[PDB]
């Protein structure tokens, strides 16, 4: 996972998940991870700030990271679940 910028370990009615993002800030590529497995793969964006949507364990429930301009030509990563939410960037 060469382009990995954020990690999340999270707590769900079916135990623990761990969601993992790379975005390549150059080809625009996403992909999303849960529990080692991808969800969402696009391979070449021009555009880099937005939003992915997926579906989490058993229940599939809602998450959503998105992407957002920050600073210092850098980016911000939030994930949001249930309505609660963690930023990353480096």
């Amino acid at each position: 996972m060469t382009d990995l910028v954020a990690v999340w370990d999270v707590a769900l009615s079916d135990g623990v998940h761990k969601i993992e993002f790379e975005h390549g800030t150059t080809s625009g590529k996403r992909v999303v991870y849960v529990d080692g497995k991808e969800e969402i793969r696009k391979e070449w964006m021009f555009k880099l700030v937005g939003k992915e949507t997926f579906y989490v364990g058993a229940a599939k429930t809602k998450a959503t990271i998105n992407i957002d301009a920050i600073s210092g030509f850098a980016y911000e990563y939030t994930l949001e679940i249930n309505g609660k939410s963690l930023k990353k960037y480096m």
